[PDB]
């Protein structure tokens, strides 16, 4: 037989394999897998095939995985200021996004993974800014949130939010979210129309609500011994590759979250458009970004304002 690669490293995550994501991915591999000569070869786990997000940030901490796409949201039980892209209603554009994540805010967060012993990629994924579905009702206003069991992933920063909408948030892994809905575990959840669409959730929600409260994505994260275990020639390769890749990604999702809406009109949902100023005003009333002002400590905070208030 054909002896396996010197390296043979994992790659988990949690979205189906036709998503942006592990299209890109594939096409990492396989340029890496080339590049190096055969010596590193990255085995892809999509859709949780090896466990769910819980599961997965815990082996990559401990070397159980190799390589990990995760929300800095989820992220954040372990390294607090991975949260700070979540704020409510805080990017107004992607241009915002980019320049702040490859910029001062997204070094301030990696410079914090770091601490927490972690190896993660210089460039961020692409997840998008979050829409909300429900099974019951349109979402036209805040009031609309109130006693809502809503799915969100399993974060503070999450669970924050949507209390301070007066919400009942039910904290889920992503690998549940279909059936949870379909059945009615929850009355609905909330996610980029990307995952909306690749994840099929139209055939399992009837409202889409396009209340844009907030934009996230996915850190490339990497076990730390696994990382320093490949010589320096194949590990600038696999950084070169996995932030091309992640590139493209962000081009393909940019493109995804713009023009869905149509398309997923068709496909089972109704959409309605919120007027969107009375969410923020309810997250400030609720105390919500006093909140986070007083968790990620001043500086932070100052380096995210500075961040958000960019115009061009
Ligand atoms: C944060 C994240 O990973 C997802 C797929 O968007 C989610 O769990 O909803
Ligand atoms: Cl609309």
């Amino acid at each position: 037989s054909m002896a396996e690669a010197e390296f043979v490293y994992k790659y988990a995550n949690n979205l189906p394999d036709t998503h942006p994501m592990n299209i890109r991915a594939r096409e990492m591999a396989a340029a890496i897998k080339a590049e190096t000569n055969g010596r590193v070869q990255i085995d892809i786990f999509p859709s949780n095939q090896l466990g769910s997000d819980t599961d997965m940030l815990s082996q990559i901490r401990s070397g159980g995985v190799e390589f990990f796409t995760l929300s800095g949201l989820i992220l954040s039980t372990l390294v607090p200021a991975a949260s700070i892209n979540g704020i409510g209603f805080a990017f107004p554009d992607y241009d915002t996004v980019w320049k702040a994540m490859d910029g001062e805010l997204g070094g301030y967060v990696r410079g914090e993974i770091g601490k927490a012993g972690l190896v993660v990629m210089d460039k961020i994924w692409d997840n998008g800014f979050r829409q909300t579905t429900t099974s019951t009702r349109p979402i036209t206003g805040p009031d609309d949130f109130k006693g809502l069991k809503i799915r969100v992933p399993v974060s503070p920063l999450w669970t924050s939010m949507f209390k301070a909408f007066d919400a009942s948030p039910a904290s889920i892994n992503f690998s549940e979210v279909y059936s949870a809905l379909q059945t009615k575990v929850v009355e609905g959840q909330e996610n980029p129309l990307a995952i909306i669409s690749t994840a099929k959730l139209y055939e399992v929600q009837k409202y889409c609500s396009l209340t844009n409260h907030m934009w996230d994505g996915f850190w490339f994260l990497a076990n730390r011994r696994a990382w320093e275990r490949l010589p320096a020639d194949l590990r600038d390769i696999v950084a070169r590759n996995i932030n091309a890749a992640g590139v493209n990604q962000r081009a393909d999702v940019a493109k995804l979250n713009a023009g869905l809406k149509d398309e997923l009109a068709t496909k089972g949902l109704t959409f309605n458009q919120p007027t969107i100023g009375p969410f923020r005003d309810k997250l400030r009333a609720a105390g919500f970004y006093a909140e986070w002002k007083g968790k990620y400590g001043e500086q932070a905070w100052s380096l995210l304002e500075k961040s958000v208030g960019k115009l061009a």
